[PDB]
Formats: C-alpha cells, structure tokens, sequence
C-alpha cells in the first residue's frame, strides 16, 4: 500500500492476478502445481526411461516393484546417457529459473496481499465473491488515503485499464492490421492460420520485454523509434534481432518438441481412452481470442463473452453436415447392424456361438462400427438454422467479417468460422507442430515486415500524461483512428481499426465501466449512437 | 438445358430430386447403396437359411468357416428347394426391374445434370448449400435463355411446384376430405388410423400412375372422366380395377409379409439389443404428413415444419402419465432396489456371496427391472403445462382439430394426437402388417368408395393453361374453395377445404415465395388478414 | 352427497385427496402399497437378522435356500430374543392400528367416491383429467341441488379453501412469524435449520389434533384461550402438555431410529451403488416448502410453482465453486490420468502388463479417481450469472429474503439459499438425525416459548361465519394484517406477515381462483397494484 511504489504497471498488474485466482493462498498453491507438473512430467519419463526394466514387465505371480531397479543401478543407468543427461540438465535449469522466479514473486505477492487487507480493506476470504469492479472501485477510492501513482493526478479508472493491458493493447492492434504473420496457403488446402502459444510468445520477447526490446522501461518505448529518420537502420537492427531470435528457436526445437510430446500424452492419451469424441468439440482458437478482443478488456471479460456465446457456436457448426458422410454412416451402420444382429441372435440362441474363433472380436469391433457410424449420422429432427444462429453468435461476441451476415450457409462461411472456433484436436497437433514451425515462420515471413513493424511502432504510440506510452487505437479515440463505414473520423487508411474495433471497444468499456468519464468526442459519439437506436 | 425437352413434370421433378440428394455423385451412390440393401438383405438370408451348418456352429477350437459348407454343395442345397428358388426368382426379377430403371435414371439424371453445369451454372460443389429458393429463381431467370416451357409463357414460380406436386396435391385434397379410408373401428381399442407406406402407393397406382388410371400423359386426365354424363359406367370401372388391383396385392401378401419381416428384423433387432428405449420414442406418422401438409409444400418445407416442431410434442407427450402405472414403477423399484441393496451389501461384504446357485442372475435381473420402472417413474419437478406446449406445436404446426385448443389436457386430446405422433414400435409394426391388410382395406373399404372418387376427379379438376390438369384446391383460391369459418368465398359444403387448407396454404406459399405474384382474390385476402392481424 | 353431513372439514379434505391420488382405485392402491411397504420393511429385516446362516452363505455349489433354516426353527429362534421381540410387538401394534385406520379410511372414500360419481358426476376414468378448478366449480354449482354445509350460505369457493387448509395457515403463521424453534447456533456451523418431517409431526400433534390439544372440535378453538385473563395458567398448561409429549418422544427415540436408518438403507443404497451424485442433487427443503407457501395454496400449488422454479435454482446453485477444490480436481485429475496413461499404454501394448500383482486395481481405483475430479471440475464455458438466475428464481418462488437482491454473488446470499434448497443427502442425514434431535428441541428450545405461542393463537384467531375459528392472516386482509413496506394497513409490528405474505398470498389466490368475489378492500388493493404495475 505504499507510496510512490515502483513501476506500478506490475503493480496493477500483480493485483489484478491476485484477484483472478482467487486469493494469495489459491495462487500460491496454483504456483505450486504448476511447478510440480514440470517436475513430474521430466521424473516421471526419467523414470520410465531409464529405471524400469520392461522385459521382465511384460513376459519374462510377478509384484509391481519386481520390474525397477534399484537406485544404485537406477543413478549409474542414467548417467551414462549424454543425450538423457544434457537434456535433464537443461531441464534442470530452466526448472530451477522457474522456481527462483516462483520464490521471488511470492516475495512480492505477499505485498499485494497486505496492500488488499490494509488499504483496500477486501479480506482473503471476501475476495472470490467479489467483482473486480469493486475491487478497482476500491483502488480508485483509495488513491486518496494510501497514495500511488507517482505524482500525476488522480486515477481515471482507465489509467489502471492501459497498466494492465499495454503489451496487450499493442498485440491486438498488430494482429488486427494484419502484420505478424498469421494466414498462410497450404498446398492441399485452403488459407490455413497458424496462431499458437509459443509464437505469440516469441512475437512478445521480440517486441516487448528483453534485451533489446522496443520498450526500455516497460511504459515508454526508446527514444530512436519515436524519429522519423534512421527507420531503415532501426529496420535492419530488428530484422537482425528477429533472425538470431529464430535461430535460438531453432536451436531449441527438439527439447520444445519433447516436451510438447510428453506432454500431450500425458493428458490427451487419458480422454482419448475415455472419451474419443471430446476431442471432436470445439475450442476458441488462440488465434480468435486475439481477433474478437476489444481494446481494453482484461481477461475475463473476453472469456465471459467468449462462453456466454459458445453453444450458438456450436449449435452453428453442427448444422453444417457432408451429405457423402452422412450417407457412407447411415449405410454402415446398416450392414454393420445387420451382421451383428444375426450375430447376437445366434449367441443368444444357443450361447456357444460364442468362443468360435473369431465371432467375440467380431462382435466388439462390429459394435464400435455401429457406434461410430450412429455418431456421424445426424440426428434426424435437427432444426438447420444458420442465419439465426449466426445473429446470436454475432449478440454475443461483437466482430465478424462482413461477407458472413448475407451467406451463413455457405463452405466460404463455415470455412471461415473455423478459423475461430478450431476442433480441440487441430488444437493439440498445432500446439505439437509449433516448436517446428516456429522458427521457419519467424526467419522467414516476419523478417520482411520489420520495416513496417517499426513504421507501426513509430506511427501508432500515444504518450498519455499519466501511464507513459500507449497503443493510439486504445485510446477509443472515434477521431484519428476510426473507420468511416461504422462511425466524423480524421483517419486515412492504415490508420483506421478494421472491424469496427474503435467504435465497438469504446462502446464495450463505457458499458462495462459505468464510473468512468467519456471526453468530448466519445461522449458526442455514444449519445449520436444512442439516439440512432433509439430512432431506428 | 433443351429447348421443348419433354414432359415438364418429370424433368423439374428430376431437378428437384438432384437438389435434395446433394448432387449427382450423391445421388447416384445413394441409388446404388439403394440397391445394395436389397440385395444384401436377399442373399445374407438366403445364405443364412441354405448353406450354413447350424449343428456344427452350436455344438457339434472352431474357426467360422468350419460351419459354410462348400458353393458346389450350397448350390445343390439351395437348387433343391421349390419354394425358395421361386421366391428367389421373383426376387430376382424384381430386382433386375429396379437394376433397368436404375441404369435408364442415371442416363436420364446426367442431362439434369449437364443442366445445372451448363444453363444454371450451379456447379455440384455449390449444390449442398445452395437453397432451392436460389435453384429455382436461377430456373425461372434461366426460362429466357435456354428456352423451355414449350411454348406458354414464361415461368411462373408456381407452375414448377404445380408440375413437381400435381398427384401430391390430389392425395393431400383426398385425405383432406375423407376419401380414402383411413378410420377404422377396431374391437378393443378407439378409432384406429391405417396408413402406411404400401397403402399410399397401392392409392397412387390405382388413381394416377399405371395402365388404365384416371390419367393418360401424367398431366391430362382422360377425357371421358371430364363429362358428367356416364358416372355410373366409369365407377364400375374404377371399382372393377381396384377389386383387381386388391387381388393382386392379396396374392402378392407372402412375399412382401417376407420382405417386412427381414428387413426390420435386421436394423431394429440391432436398435432392440443396444437401447430398447429409442422405439419409444415418436415419430411423425405418414398419416399426419399427409394431414399437417400444405397444398404447394415441397418435402423438405414439410419436414422443416416437422421438426422445428418436435420437441414441443415430445414434451407434450411425456406430460401425460398413467396415474397406476407410475404408482406400480415406484413400488416395484422400491422392492426390487430393497432386494438387490441387501444382496450388493452382502457381494460387498464377503465377496463369496456370489457363484451362489442363482444369486449372480437374480442380481442382473434384479437391475434390470429397477431400470425398467425408474424409466416408468416420471420425473419428480417436472412441469406440465399442456396448453403451452400445444399452443408452440401449433405455431410450428399450423394445423390442429378445432376441440384441441380448449382441452388440452384430455384424453380425448392426447389420444387424437398420438394419430398425428405414433409411437416409432407401433411405426414398425404397422408397417410389418400392411401386406395382410392392405389388400382386404383396398377391397372392401375403398371399392365402395369408387362412385365418390369419380366425382371428386370431375368436380374437382382445373384446367390451367401452362401446367395441364392440377388439383382444384391447389390453386389457392379463397373463392369457390374456402371456408366460411376461417376467411368471400362461393363454396357450398362438399367444395370446401376443411381445416382451413386454402386460407393457411396461400399464407405459407406467399411467405416462403416472396417473388410470386399474387392474383387479385389473393392480394385481397392476404392484405384483409395482415390488416387484421395488425389490427387486432 | 348428503344433506347437512359431518364435520365438513374433513368430507372436503378427503374430496380433495380423492382428486390428488387420481382416484378411489388408485388411491386404494397406493395405501396397501403403503402398508406392504412397512410389513416388507419388518418381515424382511427380521428374516434376515434372524433366518439366515450367514456362515453357510459366506463361506462354511450351494444353492440360496441352503442357507435359510426351517420355520420351526426360525420361529423358536426368533421367540427367544427379548429385544426383537418387543421391538415386534410395537410394530405390530403401530401397525394394526394403521391397517384399522385404513379400513375405515377406505369405508369413508367410498362415500366420496359415491359423492363424485353421484352428485358432481366426474367418473373415476374422467378423474385424472380433470383439473381441480373445474371439480371444486362442480361442487360449488351442487350447492343448490344436493344440499351441504348445514345452514349458513352458500359456499363461496374460499370457504372450501380454509377447510382443507385450516391447521396448514396456522402453520404457515407460525413459522412465518418466526415462533416454533427452527434456527440453531451449531459450533463449527453456521446458524443451521432443522425442520423435519417428525418435528412439524410433533407440532401438530401439540398444537391441533390430540386429547387435550388448543382446539375441540376441528374447527373450533377451545373457550379458555379466547379470555385475555388467566393467559399464565394456560402456558403453564402448555408447557406441561409439550414437556410430556417431548418425554414420550425421548422414550420412543430407539425405535423410530431402528425405522429411520433401515428405511433410508434399503432404498438410498441402491441409489448410492447405482449413481452417487443422485444424492448430490438438491430438493426443496420441508423449511422452505413452509417458507415460499402462501396462505390458501393447495398442495399441488405450491409444488407446480416449486417444480417450475426447480432448474433455474440448480443453475444457481452450481455457479458457486470453490476455486481451492476445482484446483485440487484439476491437479489430481492430471496426475492421475498421467499415471493411468502410461498403465493403459502398457497394457495395450502387451497385454500381459495384467496379472501384475496391482495393476488391475489400480488401473480401477485411478479411474474412479479421475471420474471424481472429473465431476467436480466445472465445466469450462459455464454461463456465470447469478443476478438473472436469482431473478428468474424469484419470478417463479415470488417469496426472498430483501438481503438478497443485490448481492446475488456472495456467499452470505448462497448459504442462506442453500437453506431452501438443500442437497438430498442433507436431508437423508436430517430425516436420520430427527428421532434423536426432536425430543431435545422440543424440551428445550419449544416450552420456553408457550406464552408466545398462547397469545399467538389468542392474538390471531378469527371467527369467520360459515367456516368456524380459522388463522387471522389467511383472510388475506390487506388491512390489520398489512405490511407498510409492500403495500392502507391498520397493522403494527407483531400483527403483520413478514415477507409480503398477505399482499402475494391474496394476488395469488385472485390469480389461480378467478371466479372468487373479492372484498371491498380487498378489491381497492388489487386495482391499485394493476394501476401501479402498467402504469410504472
Ligand atoms: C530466445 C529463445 C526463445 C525460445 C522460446 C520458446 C517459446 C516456447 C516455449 C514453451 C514453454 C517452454 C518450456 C520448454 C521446456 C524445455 C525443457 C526440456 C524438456 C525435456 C523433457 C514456455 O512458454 C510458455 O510460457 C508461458 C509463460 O510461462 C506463456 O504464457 C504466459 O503464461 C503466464 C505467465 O506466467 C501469463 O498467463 C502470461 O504471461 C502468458 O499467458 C506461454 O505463452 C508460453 O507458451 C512451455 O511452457 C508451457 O507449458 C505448457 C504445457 O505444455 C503450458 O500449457 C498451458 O497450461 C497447461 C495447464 O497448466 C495446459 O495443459 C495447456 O493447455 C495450456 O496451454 C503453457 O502455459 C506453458 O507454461
Ligand atoms: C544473450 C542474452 C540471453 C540471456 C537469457 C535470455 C533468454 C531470452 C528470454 C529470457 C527470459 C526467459 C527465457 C525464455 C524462455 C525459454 C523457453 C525454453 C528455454 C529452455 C528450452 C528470462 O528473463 C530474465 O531472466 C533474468 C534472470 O533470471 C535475466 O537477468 C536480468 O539481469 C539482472 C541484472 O541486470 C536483472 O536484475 C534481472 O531482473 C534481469 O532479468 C534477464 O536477462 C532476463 O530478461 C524472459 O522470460 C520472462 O520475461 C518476462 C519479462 O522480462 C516476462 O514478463 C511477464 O509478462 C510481462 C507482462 O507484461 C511482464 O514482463 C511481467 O508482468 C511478466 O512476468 C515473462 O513472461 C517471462 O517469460
Ligand atoms: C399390382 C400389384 C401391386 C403390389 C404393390 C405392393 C406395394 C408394397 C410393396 C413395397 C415394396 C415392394 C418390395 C417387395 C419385395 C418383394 C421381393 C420378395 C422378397 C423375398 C425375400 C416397394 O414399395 C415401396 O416403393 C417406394 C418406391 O420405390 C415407394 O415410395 C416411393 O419411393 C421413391 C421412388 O423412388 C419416391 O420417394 C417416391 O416415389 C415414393 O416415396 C413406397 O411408398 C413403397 O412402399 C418394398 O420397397 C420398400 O422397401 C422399404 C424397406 O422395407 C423402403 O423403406 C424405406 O426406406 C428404408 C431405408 O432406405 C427405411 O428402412 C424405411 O424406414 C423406409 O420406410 C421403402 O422405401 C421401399 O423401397
Ligand atoms: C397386366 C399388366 C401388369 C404389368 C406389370 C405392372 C404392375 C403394376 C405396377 C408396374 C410398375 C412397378 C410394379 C409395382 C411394384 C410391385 C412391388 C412388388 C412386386 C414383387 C413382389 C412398373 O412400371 C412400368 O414398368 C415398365 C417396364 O419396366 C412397363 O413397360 C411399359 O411399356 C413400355 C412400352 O409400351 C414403355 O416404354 C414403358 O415405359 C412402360 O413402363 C410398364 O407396364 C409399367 O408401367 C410401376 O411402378 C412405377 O410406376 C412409376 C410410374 O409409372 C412410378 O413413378 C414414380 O412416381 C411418379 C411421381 O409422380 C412418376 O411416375 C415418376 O416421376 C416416378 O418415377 C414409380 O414410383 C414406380 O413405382
Ligand atoms: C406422543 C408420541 C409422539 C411420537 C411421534 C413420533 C413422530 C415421528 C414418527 C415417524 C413415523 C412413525 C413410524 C415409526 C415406526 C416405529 C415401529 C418400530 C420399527 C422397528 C422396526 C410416522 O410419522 C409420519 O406420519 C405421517 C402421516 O402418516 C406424517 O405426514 C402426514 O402423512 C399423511 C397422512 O396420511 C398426510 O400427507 C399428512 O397428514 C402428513 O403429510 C409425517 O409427517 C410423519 O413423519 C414414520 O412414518 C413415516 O415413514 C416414512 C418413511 O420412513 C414416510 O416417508 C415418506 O414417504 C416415503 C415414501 O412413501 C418416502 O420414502 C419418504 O421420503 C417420505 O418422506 C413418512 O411419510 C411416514 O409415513
Ligand atoms: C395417554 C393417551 C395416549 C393414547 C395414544 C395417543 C398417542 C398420541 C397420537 C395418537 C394417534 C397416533 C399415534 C401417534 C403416532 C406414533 C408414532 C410412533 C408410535 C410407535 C413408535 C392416534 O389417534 C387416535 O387413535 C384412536 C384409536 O385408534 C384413539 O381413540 C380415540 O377414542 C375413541 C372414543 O373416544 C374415538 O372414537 C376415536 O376416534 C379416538 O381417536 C385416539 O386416542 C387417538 O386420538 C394420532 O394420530 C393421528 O391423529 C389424527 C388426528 O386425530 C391425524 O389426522 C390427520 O391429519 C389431520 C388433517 O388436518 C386430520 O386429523 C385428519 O384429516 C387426518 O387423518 C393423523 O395424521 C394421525 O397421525
């Protein structure tokens, strides 16, 4: 709760976190877990590696531990493995990073926790009940008493929406005028996107936070970038920047593969057993997490409308059925349930039928027959409604190309809805492909556009008084950064928000945040709004 | 895309057919799949009867081919047999009769298809999603260019559906008003309603296609029919034909009472051993599409209508619990889960209660009936509201009896639904017995019936200039066909539409045909109605 | 149908039942039902305790019957056990005394059964149909013909109301007006509520029906507790009265113990083998049943609007998770899938990693582990709302706590609607735990408040002219009875219904009963709330 703090980006940042798993003690023991994952996954495949011996597992009444070998032997066995002991020894040190960055952030975790309980007054226990409305409504209230913020004025309520969403701000612009490298044409199909976790990773330690970053301070960004000359030596030095950027990628490959690998078998392999057809339903796809994002919307707020309109997406995506499919089940399941059932009318005649070679194994691998092919036929009585169901998705979740809202029911259009909405199992094998992909994409197709990556930088960075250097789209500024088509906007191209993401990001906040004070230009253009759908 | 192709019926009902059946390639597999399931059906139970060695299958390690017997002794065995080589030889030529009409299709389906390609321009990757609405707007723009339609006029939107439907209006204005009997009175049980697929067709060979039908080119009626003079000799006629028509179907009983019987042995016999509960569920019951149809509704706005509307009736249905039945559920589980909890705690306890002479099949039995009746026993917080349900059924529905709407909670109402919702067993069943009553109804029941069908073809006949001879109510005309309960109209009782056909059937074709022109009784009327419903 | 009858109360209360249990059949049934119920309870519990040779059963091929030894062994091995004996003597008294009350229950239904089939002419097959609206309009249009309710009026539809629901008002009263101890400070809880199906048995027994209980006739209070004076003695009386009882309760504690835990076995076991979380499922909680109850609402009143509000307050109740839990499912379920990964690969692989000394138990045990987890995981793209679920709640229960409304997110507003609705398995353990809790609380925390309890019944007990002594609150007087808060009401603190309950209770019974004629004020209430409702 003290004053003048720090860089109180990580502050707020901190505090947000603090509120989002619930509490100090379930983010601490969240932290825990998730360190104990790592560990476990490394020991476990160490484990089964190098100390089980499998021979006497499978064939050659046998106890569990009659198959490992004793550490003595377990320690010498998987010493004298330069591959296992250079892996395991880089495993190592990216374990013990991860567990000295643990130890210090609880260290300033616990500040974050006596900060709520003194000066905001929100107990451990209060806060899962709690709406980070109130809790922010707190923190502006207490501007007063406990003072932050250095010394600029008091919070606007916005102020602590750009600490927390600065880098984020600055991603969601970059994706939404289409530089990062993002659609790619496959040969055997179509525009394919290619958005996952370590990309977006690699796309922030090149822009945002390393050695050589754009940003010096994490609120201001150095101070060549803002001059409009020396762009093409300041090109060349981030072009060079994201080659060697690559080439570490590259390097690293196999040990991300590996554990991408370990990983995914060690969930997925479980619900593959289970339940096959979980991996059938559909997830919002990293990239479409970025794309329907408003401008300043912290994180949960993009989830809620993210499930609030799942099932309409859902119900969507399964209108849209292939006649062949559906045609080769239906006619499957008829000869495979014809066989069977001659097959369990003689093994419950008689019941000998049973243990004749074949007809047991027959039986089980014509019954998954069935039950595939009764999955792939539709259901008969299904309401086909594409036009509806893509209004209700569109109420919840706000941005959609335009060429969707006349043709709902065509290929073009469940085509591209798919880019969003991404079976969960295109999900795990982009997710696996990433490590291998990564680095190709990062040399090559990003390495072109750093010309207008700094042209990006240069042009579109705002220094507002109180939080330093900010993205000029999050401003929700109607003018300077508009589009003409949606809307008085003093914006040419490239220098407009594509979908609509001005209008509908302001439009998102003032409804979200009912406190906060609307300047002139956006005041005028919610009230023009207002009395637009009010008069039509 | 020829100029005076052929007769238009037929060639716009083959375009309609290629839309639905989502292209040609589909089409054709379809068809050939079609024939397939026959085949199979005939040859898997010919095998099934004649060269497998059940004996030695059952009891007397077995592979499975140590039960077939070799082909040069399963022809012998199957050739000696009287019986079954005849019903084989029926079967065959049969077959071979579909084979001809299959390959002279497919010859007939390409130019539908070089239609689309190359006058349409649809290509048949763009069918599946395509929206028959478009098809035939493409049709009717198309009329210009690559000239059809002999030489009338150019196309009017509704004398595609009049050519594509003119025998399925007739049955429509026929079940419509009460030719064709469908009531019966059976000992033991309410009015039964029996119609089955078999029924219809035998109704459809009589009156409109075959060798001496009302109908000589399949868009004129015969000439003689038109003259109300010699009524009497044209009745004994029709009756004469039907009494053959009926003997014909009386002789033909065993082999299609074989045909039933085999092929719902084979798919329900499946559904029966995995969940014996989907044939209690309830499905839209032949007649009930022909009573719930619109005058000028292509297949597919029916079945639309149909199953935007079926989990209403579905919740309707389940409403409606016998008051006894559900109280003998809940105590015979209340027994049979007493028994079976005693008996777990005992297998629990020592684990040896088991392989007990019986107590491992009273177990299984045991589950097996508390499953049963916990499937009786409704569902405690369950809401019944039958005036709701009925009221969104109709609005999906359109058509219902005028005593429904008061008493909707009736046994008189819901007994008089389950006419129009069926029970998908007593479907089956129904069908199972349609060879061995369709000839003694098509005999008996409808040969009285002849001088009434007579005078409904002559009174009931228009001559319309560019389709021929179509159904007098499938003009949609308020006058001369209305009713005076629902609505000007110049109809007397005997030439009027019953359930309010014309009036709601002009109001569906004029919502789902936006582009039609409607004549000027029809504007009328349309325009009082909207002006009434805005009104009141 | 007779002329100037009985005690009416009870002739309506059984015409009622005879509508409920649909019919004089059904109901019959249901009673012997409920007879051979409690006979099966007993013979077959003290057959198993006292028959069968577990020894020879367990362990020491045996058929079942070689366990059970003879009837004249079974007999003598039954006769020689003082307890069991005793403890069958007692339940063969209860129940002798529930067959004889059963005879003459039955003997007294035919006459309703005549009554109906006679006099209102509702057949037993028109019966389950039949909407008792329409049979209490039967019975009050046979007012005139055959002649009923002695000399006062003729009946005026509310009358027949506090007939049936006499003593039920007072209850509602009571525990409306927070008299009868239900609120406990438990250590280690929160303020708990115990309400129970033997505790409120134990009130009326007290209060209305017994020897020398607060009324004499059924529908009239004794002449003492009308007289202002000697209100001391006739607490002591009370006291005295409830002490005995309370002491009786205490000595019969064993027994009705023995009945509570061998009822719940036998039928929550079976529940419990079948679907553990069908107890986990939540019901309406006989507090609460008491609560959301308005003044003359029939029982299948309250629970048609109980069960329309069923869902919405399970919504509610599963957007509350405890975030420490779902981590704890979400950890326990990686790691234990993991290790069930690897053990199921291992046994596809070779198949002979079976046989393990614990493989295959393990392979079970991590299994349910992970179904566990699993099931407490929440489902991710869960809907969060609890504003609107609260709001759909209430629109259907119409009764909550004012604290409520706002903060519909807290853990204050989910614990005390957890009161309401309460898991099952809370309730199995409350209908337990009640032989053993009643006679304390009755002793302890009811005599203390007989003097309230006395001026309650003095304060609050009207005579209204045709009914008799009926609750002052259940006149649904908006005036003398008034709330100031909802609303003219001549009402101060302790003569007022608390949550609003005359003003809903009389706009529900206007509701349901439309053909009731309201009094003057009555009348002016609700046309001024329809003034205020479309005009605000
Ligand atoms: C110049 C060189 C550049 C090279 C850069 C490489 C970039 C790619 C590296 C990827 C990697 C390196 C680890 C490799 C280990 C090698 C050891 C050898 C192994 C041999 C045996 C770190 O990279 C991750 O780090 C995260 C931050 O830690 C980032 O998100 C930030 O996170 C937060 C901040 O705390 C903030 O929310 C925010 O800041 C960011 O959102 C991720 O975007 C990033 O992918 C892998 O870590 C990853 O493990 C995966 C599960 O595989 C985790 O999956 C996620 O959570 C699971 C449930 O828990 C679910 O299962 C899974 O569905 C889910 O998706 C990831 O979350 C991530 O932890
Ligand atoms: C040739 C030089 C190369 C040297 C190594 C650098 C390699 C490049 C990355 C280095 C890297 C991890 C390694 C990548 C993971 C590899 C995955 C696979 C690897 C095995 C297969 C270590 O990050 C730091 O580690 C420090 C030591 O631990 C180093 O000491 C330095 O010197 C000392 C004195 O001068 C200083 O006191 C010390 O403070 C310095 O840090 C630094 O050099 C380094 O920057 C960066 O990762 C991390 O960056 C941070 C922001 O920084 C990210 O921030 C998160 O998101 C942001 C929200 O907006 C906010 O930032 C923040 O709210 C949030 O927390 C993290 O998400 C996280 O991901
Ligand atoms: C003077 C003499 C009069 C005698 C007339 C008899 C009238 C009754 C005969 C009935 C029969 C004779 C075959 C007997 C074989 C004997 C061989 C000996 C066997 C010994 C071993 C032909 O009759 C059918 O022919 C159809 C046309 O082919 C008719 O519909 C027309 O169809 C289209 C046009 O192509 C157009 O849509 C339109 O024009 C009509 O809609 C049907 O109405 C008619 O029932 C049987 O064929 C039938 O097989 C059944 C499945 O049993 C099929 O079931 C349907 O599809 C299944 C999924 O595929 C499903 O399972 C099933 O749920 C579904 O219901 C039927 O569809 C039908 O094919
Ligand atoms: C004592 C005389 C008796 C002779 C036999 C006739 C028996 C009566 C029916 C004969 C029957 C099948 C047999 C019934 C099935 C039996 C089931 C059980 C049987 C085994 C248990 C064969 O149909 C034709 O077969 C031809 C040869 O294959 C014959 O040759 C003739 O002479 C040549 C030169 O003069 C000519 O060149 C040749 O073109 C002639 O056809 C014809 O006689 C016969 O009409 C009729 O079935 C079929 O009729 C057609 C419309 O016709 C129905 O049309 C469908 O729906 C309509 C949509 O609106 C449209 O029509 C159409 O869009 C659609 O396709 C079909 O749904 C279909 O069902
Ligand atoms: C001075 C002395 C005072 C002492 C008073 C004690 C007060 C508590 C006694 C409780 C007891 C004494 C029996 C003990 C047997 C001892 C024999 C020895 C056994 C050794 C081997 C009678 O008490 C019950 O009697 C009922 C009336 O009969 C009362 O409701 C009235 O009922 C109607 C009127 O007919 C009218 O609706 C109305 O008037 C009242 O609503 C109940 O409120 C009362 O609890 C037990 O009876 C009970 O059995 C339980 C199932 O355990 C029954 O469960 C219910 O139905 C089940 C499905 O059927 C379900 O499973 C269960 O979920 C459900 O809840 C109860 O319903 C009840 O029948
Ligand atoms: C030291 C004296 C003690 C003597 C014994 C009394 C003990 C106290 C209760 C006695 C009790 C059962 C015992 C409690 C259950 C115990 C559970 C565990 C026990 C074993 C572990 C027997 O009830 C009666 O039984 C009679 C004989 O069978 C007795 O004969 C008497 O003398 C004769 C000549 O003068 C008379 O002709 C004869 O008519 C007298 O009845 C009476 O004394 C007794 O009142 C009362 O239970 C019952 O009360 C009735 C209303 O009364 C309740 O009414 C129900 O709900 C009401 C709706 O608003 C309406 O009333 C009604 O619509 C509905 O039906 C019932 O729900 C029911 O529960």
């Amino acid at each position: 709760p003290w004053h003048h703090i720090e860089n109180l980006d990580l502050f707020f940042s901190r505090v947000y976190n603090l509120h989002q798993k619930n509490g100090f003690t379930c983010m601490l023991i969240g932290e825990i877990f998730e360190l104990m994952q790592f560990l476990f996954v490394v020991a476990f495949t160490t484990f089964l590696v190098s100390c089980v011996d499998y021979d006497i597992l499978f064939a050659n009444k046998v106890t569990l531990p009659d198959a490992f070998l004793p550490a003595q032997v377990c320690s010498a066995r998987i010493q004298e493995n330069g591959s296992l002991i250079t892996i395991l020894v880089i495993a190592g040190v990216f374990w013990i990073h991860r567990l000295i960055k643990f130890i210090y952030n609880i260290c300033c975790y616990w500040e974050i926790h006596s900060f709520y309980l003194h000066a905001l007054r929100i107990p451990m226990s209060a806060l899962p009940y709690c709406t980070w409305q109130e809790v922010q409504a707190r923190i502006v209230q207490t501007q007063k008493e406990h003072q932050i913020c250095i010394h600029k004025r008091e919070l606007t309520e916005l102020d602590i929406y750009h600490r927390i969403l600065r880098f984020q701000n600055y991603m969601v612009a970059l994706v939404n005028k289409s530089l990062l490298p993002l659609r790619f044409r496959l040969p055997g199909l179509g525009e394919a996107v290619f958005f996952t976790r370590g990309l977006k990773y690699n796309f922030e330690l090149i822009l945002f936070w390393g050695p050589g970053s754009l940003f010096l301070n994490e609120w201001s960004l150095k101070a060549e970038y803002k001059r409009g000359g020396q762009r093409l030596e300041l090109a060349q030095r981030l072009s060079n920047r994201i080659l060697w950027i690559g080439i570490a990628n590259f390097l690293l490959c196999p040990l991300i593969l590996i554990w991408q690998i370990l990983y995914a078998f060690f969930s997925y392999a479980e619900v593959l057993k289970r339940e096959p057809g979980a991996l059938g339903a559909r997830c919002w796809s990293l990239y479409g997490r970025c794309y329907l994002r408003h401008f300043n919307e912290l994180e949960h707020e993009l989830q809620s409308r993210l499930n609030r309109g799942y099932k309409p997406a859902s119900k969507y995506m399964n209108c849209f059925l292939s006649p062949l499919l559906t045609l080769l089940a239906k006619n499957g399941a008829f000869f495979a349930g014809s066989i069977l059932a001659v097959l369990i009318a003689l093994t419950i005649y008689d019941e000998d039928v049973l243990a004749v070679e074949h007809v047991l194994t027959t039986v089980t691998l014509l019954g998954v027959t069935v039950t595939v092919c009764r999955s792939f036929i539709p259901d008969q009585h299904m309401v086909f409604c594409p036009e509806q169901l893509l209004r209700v998705i569109l109420a919840h979740i706000h941005y959609m190309p335009d060429h969707w809202q006349g043709n709902a029911h065509r290929s073009q259009t469940r085509d591209e809805f798919a880019q969003l909405f991404q079976y969960k199992a295109v999900f795990i094998l982009e997710e696996l492909l990433s490590p291998i992909v990564t680095p190709l994409i990062l040399i090559f197709c990003l390495r072109p556009r750093a010309l207008e990556i700094i042209d990006f930088f240069r042009n579109f960075t705002v220094e507002v008084v109180g939080v330093g250097d900010t993205c000029s789209f999050a401003q929700m500024d109607v003018r300077q950064h508009g589009h003409p088509q949606w809307l008085q906007t003093e914006a040419s191209v490239y220098q407009q928000a594509e979908d609509g993401k001005t209008e509908l990001s302001l439009m998102h906040f003032a409804i979200t945040n009912p406190g906060w004070q609307p300047p002139r230009e956006s005041t005028a253009f919610l009230g023009f709004l207002k009395e637009q759908v009010q008069r039509d």
